[PDB]
């Protein structure tokens, strides 16, 4: 007969005995503070200081790092091994006379990264009385306590799976988004057309134009680099800015400035009686991984399988999660039934380091397995 | 001076006459349930028996089945009919010696749909006392009764209308997003170059570079095929999984069971006096086509006329929609006034057997009408 | 000791001294009105009026207009100046005999607007007693009175930065999005590719195929002009409608008639005791701009630098905004401290006549700054 479940995170609430709501609008580059004595109708010396410390908006973005994009100029050269056979990027017609490019004065202009996924976050701290506790709530998610419930709802639309970020300098400050960096074709003349991968190897692109012999040779297809016609429309691009930056391995975090963009908070409290919890139970999760396949730094992402043991339940609907150092990648939600279970978590991002550990709430496996590498 | 209106989905409630809210945040491919017995201040013997199911997020999108992709391999042959010419795909020069290129070894690699609309709901069933009522609740909207409400909001930003959906295998289980799949042109190598569009005949794409004469004949384009250029980065595209898939002609319907999105809940229950429901009204409706104009499958979709009756009011503020079979695939938001109405609602999805509808609530007219097919 | 912030548009409310509630799901393109009277629970004579009209979603769109996109004819000619040279659109090669080719038979099929910002936001008018306020709610804001709060939460998908709308008629009505419009690099077919950004002259797209000599010149490239191509596959693309537009230089507003689309509306009424309003505070402020660098018109933007001068606080965390003529196109959310203080704020949109002026909340200073032109 029974259903447990800890999928909802959130409270029941009788609205009688609730005595403060906070319902607001919020700067999403703000914070917010709220202080406040809570004292009985006149009836008692009794009184409980509330504090709530609601952080800036934080987006986090697991990413692909390209390497660096490059501008160049493209050469023509008539021969009769090719005096240009060093460059790494050419294209050749033989007449039997031979006609060449290659790129040359290659400068790299900025550095690339392909979102994988996008979350935004807020720390939310709570001090009732001699409670404190501190949680990173994600937007449209709820802190939940015995006495306070703190949602955030909200909505962005400004970044986009699949989206290609640029920091052209040492880029705090900004970057340009790209809806159409070039992927599985990259002509010369296209964002993104001259890459970079890693510290050397050029992925050169390809040169669609014919060449003819004139004996001077010619080549008919495009001579400007992507870098050059991006910049000569720079305006129908669209840039954002950044604040406290932190780079890691295949993820970039910041404070959007941006304070147009606004999410909403609802604030309730009870002072006496207890919230009902609406995800408590009384089941027990060990968890350990199993397996995993697939890839990090990659949209196709990779499979954990876990091993995971419900007891003090016959059945228990729940979330597994695939995380590491605190940071979920994945999760499934799964009836469990009593004893052993196998369950497949979806997740994309992390990086090469990453150890994918099968999580339940905020309790992870020992250890964690790595996923395989993207682009081989 | 009245001003009737059933646009309002929802109620007004006295906060003190209101005796229990649920408000959480819930993993959209979650279910959550809610048993309870509501009994009298301690003060009499009667209760009532309280259950509200929840269903998983559910998807539906409108497509336009695109038919299926296909791998192949360009040749390139000299003649001096081309020998040749029975290739459906083909591109030649004649030197008055004759060059070809044909498309050859074609495999179907998947079957590609175009997404029109993209709509996520969830079914609610609410049982309070003897009163027992389900509906499926679009994200954004309201569950309303006498005696509990639930909303359901949220956002998701995984798929847009223009996407396009490659299913490789049984694609059960999951596909790729395309945001660039080739549609006003299409060359050998994009995503999408090679379509069979229904049964037979193929849509070639172009060729875009140029023949030489050296007698052996050349090609100076691009030799490599949009499957395999697109498997050789296959880590730059975005993987979805899927779960109860229902194929239909021209819509598909699945539960994501990405458990990282939540959406948000909230569930008000009085249980003496009623709500005041905001939509309630007097007026009545009569309904019936009158005319159609445009395509089901079409991103530029169809305008369905209605004449529509208005009585027992002077004016009514509400919308009529087009459907069939319980989709709706548009609504028009409108003032009528009493007697007839002549209404145009602009819609977007269907296929060839569709007959759209003018409905009002859950009221529709007793026939449709045909869109006409698109990409003739 | 203090922390003033009035980034927080909302209310704080003990549950039991709240009157009325008001919840649910609205159709975008639908107004709501709401009018009752407030009367003592049989506790007196005395009756408060409200009367709350909300009005249909409106959509602002930043914009920079791209002027018209042409259809024409590729003509090729043979010569042996260019027989051909007047015409602006034109590519040749010599054979020392000329090939040309050139555009004719041009015609304006549609006016082309880059999309910069979307907004969506409803005019909310709230009478209380002798009280009437009106104002405009952005989605996911709120209006906040000593007796009525108003929130809007919602959600839409629609439109993106960075879209491209076309519209061909004299296109009230509707028109088609298109995500994929040519910017940097613009061939012969795309969308886009021929387009005249003011009254004269025209961007011309590039030819990438090649000329044959034959004597008679052919063109192995191309030759359908993008509209045909676009036209040909117009059921890929999306379309959308308005009502009472309202074009300004670079920006677009209109009511979407999408009745499909919805929103979320929140009202509280407290009769007695007042709301505690979130953002009260003592602080004030006096603005003037400093300096701009950057441009209109453009998805890079522009920074406006202000001087602001912040008495009666120690600090106040607020939000400095860069607006004009009660359009508002950036804003900085920051601590400011007593005294003087330069704030940067980072902005898109508006066109060459805009002066940008700092403001906060509805004050500005005395004059604004002109941005640059985009695209020199
Ligand atoms: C969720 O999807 C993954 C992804 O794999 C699929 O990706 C699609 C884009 C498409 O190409 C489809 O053909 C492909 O299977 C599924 O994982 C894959 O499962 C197959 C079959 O067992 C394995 O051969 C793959 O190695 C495996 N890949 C990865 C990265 O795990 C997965 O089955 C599916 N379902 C769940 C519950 O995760
Ligand atoms: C809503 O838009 C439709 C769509 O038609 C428009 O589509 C735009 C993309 C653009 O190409 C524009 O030029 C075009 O009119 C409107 O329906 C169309 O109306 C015209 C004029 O009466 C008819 O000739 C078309 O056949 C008709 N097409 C369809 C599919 O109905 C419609 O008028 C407009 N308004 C409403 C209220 O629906
Ligand atoms: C917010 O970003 C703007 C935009 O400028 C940046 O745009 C990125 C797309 C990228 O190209 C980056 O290299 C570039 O700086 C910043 O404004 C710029 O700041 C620099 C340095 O002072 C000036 O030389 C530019 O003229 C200036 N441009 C504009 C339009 O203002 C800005 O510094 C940054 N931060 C804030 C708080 O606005
Ligand atoms: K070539
Ligand atoms: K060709
Ligand atoms: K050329
Ligand atoms: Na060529």
């Amino acid at each position: 007969t029974p259903v447990w479940n800890d999928n909802a995170h959130g409270v029941g609430s009788v609205p009688m005995h609730t005595d403060l709501e906070l319902d607001f609008s919020l700067t999403s580059s703000s914070k917010y503070t709220y202080r406040r004595k809570l004292t009985n109708p006149l009836e008692e010396a009794q009184s409980i200081d509330l504090h709530i410390e609601i952080e800036e908006q934080t987006i986090g973005v697991d990413v692909h790092a390209l390497g660096h994009w490059f501008d160049g100029r493209l050469n023509l050269k008539t021969s009769f091994e090719y005096p240009w056979h060093t460059a790494k990027c050419h294209y050749e017609r033989d007449y039997q006379t031979a006609c060449g490019l290659y790129l040359d004065q290659l400068k790299p202009v900025g550095s690339a990264y392909k979102i994988i996924t996008i979350r935004y976050s807020r720390r939310v701290c709570v001090q009732f009385g001699e409670e404190n506790l501190c949680k990173i709530i994600d937007m449209n998610d709820c802190f939940v306590s015995r006495h306070v419930k703190v949602c955030i709802i909200g909505t962005v639309s400004k970044f986009s799976q699949g989206d290609t970020l640029l920091f052209f300098g040492p880029l705090e400050g900004g970057g340009l988004i790209f809806k159409h960096w070039c992927t599985s074709t990259c002509q010369f003349g296209d964002p993104g057309d001259i890459m970079s991968p890693r510290d050397k190897g050029f992925l050169c692109p390809e040169f669609p134009g014919s060449f003819r012999k004139k004996p001077i040779c010619e080549y008919d297809g495009n001579m400007v680099s992507g870098y050059k016609k991006v910049m000569a429309t720079i305006d129908s691009f669209q840039s954002f800015n950044t604040s406290t930056m932190h780079f890691t391995d295949e993820r970039i975090e910041w404070k959007d400035p941006d304070g147009m963009l606004r999410d909403h908070i609802n604030i309730l409290v009870t002072k006496d009686i207890d919230f009902d919890n609406l995800g408590e139970n009384p089941c027990k999760i060990g968890l350990q991984t199993s397996s995993i396949e697939g890839a990090w730094g990659s949209g196709v992402g990779f499979t954990l399988t876990c091993l995971v043991s419900l007891t003090e339940c016959p059945t228990f609907l729940t979330s597994i999660k695939a995380c590491d150092k605190a940071i979920c990648y994945g999760a499934e939600s799964v009836t469990l039934t009593r004893g052993q279970n196998t369950v497949k978590v979806s997740g994309k991002g992390g990086h090469s380091g990453s150890t994918f550990r099968c999580c339940h709430g905020e309790d992870c496996s020992q250890i964690g397995l790595h996923a395989a590498a993207p682009h081989l």
